[PDB]
């Protein structure tokens, strides 16, 4: 019925591969998972999901040990690939692309889920160059009948993880999701990542504590986005910025043309 043309990525549990109709010429992405709990989990947060900057999630089939899960196919491919090494984008596109990455968020989070692992990789684009977040695996619950539950996992990619979830045995998981956004903001308007991780051990991430905004990637961004980027990357989870707060932002309700 398919056939695996390409490989698009992969991830911890399995690999997401072009598949092409062998009747139709219908091409998707396939994510193909050997072998349980975890898989269920993700079916379950997949049917769940319907906003315009989520990716669309058509179905799911079984053969034995091997699961098969049927997603949009974005032809713009992904954010990591517009993101120029060293220069980033123009601040309009970074911009719009901002403005939908905390529309496919608040959406999120307004149905008590948390991605858990936001990067450039997992951000698509479709034909109308329309962010889409893509990628559930470490996707969780955090909020069940009214009732906030704070996370004690530890998963993400280091770059983009928030400082508390290397400290703190218990943390909200609406700040760990900000912070994310935050990175993959610093990484659109300078086509560099701010640190390996942010932890005291590592300089540069020292660096930022100490406020030395003259150094990279900072010294590459304008004053208004930077700005935005102080209230997101604050260490202390309580006192960061809520998405509700960042679209009050200076820079937010910038306009932008070309
Ligand atoms: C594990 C990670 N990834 C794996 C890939 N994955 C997806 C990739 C997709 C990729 C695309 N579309 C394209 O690649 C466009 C460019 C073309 C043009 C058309 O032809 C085909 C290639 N569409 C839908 C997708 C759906 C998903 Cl779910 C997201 C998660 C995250 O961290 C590291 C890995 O990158």
């Amino acid at each position: 019925d398919w056939d695996l043309v390409q490989t698009l990525g992969e991830g911890a549990y399995g690999e997401v591969q072009l598949a092409v109709n062998r009747v139709t010429e219908e091409a998707v992405a396939v994510k193909i998972v050997d072998m349980p709990e975890n898989i269920k989990k993700e079916i379950c947060i997949l049917k769940m999901l319907n906003h315009e900057n989520v990716i669309k999630f058509y179905g799911h089939r079984r053969e034995g040990n091997i699961q098969y899960l049927f997603m949009e196919l974005a032809s713009g491919g992904s954010l990591f690939d517009r993101i120029e090494p060293d220069i980033g984008m123009p601040e309009p596109d970074a911009q719009r692309f901002f403005h939908q990455l905390m529309a496919g968020v608040v959406y999120l989070h307004g149905i008590g889920i948390t991605h858990r692992d936001i990067k450039p990789h997992n951000l698509l684009l479709d034909e109308r160059d329309n962010l889409k977040i893509a990628d559930y695996s470490l996707a969780t619950v955090f909020r069940y009948n009214n009732r906030e539950r704070l996370l004690n996992k530890m998963c993400g990619t280091l770059p983009y993880v928030a400082p508390e979830l290397l400290k703190r045995r218990e943390f909200h998981a609406e700040p760990v999701d900000v912070w994310s956004c935050g990175i993959v903001l610093t990484a659109m308007l300078a086509g560099e990542l701010p640190w390996d991780q942010p932890s005291d051990s590592c300089q540069e991430y020292s660096d930022w504590k100490e406020k030395k905004t003259y150094l990279n990637p900072w010294k590459k961004i304008d004053s208004a986005p930077l700005a935005l980027l102080h209230k997101i990357l604050v260490e202390n989870p309580s006192a960061r910025i809520t998405i509700p707060d960042i679209k009050k932002d200076r820079w937010y309700n910038k306009p932008l043309k070309k």
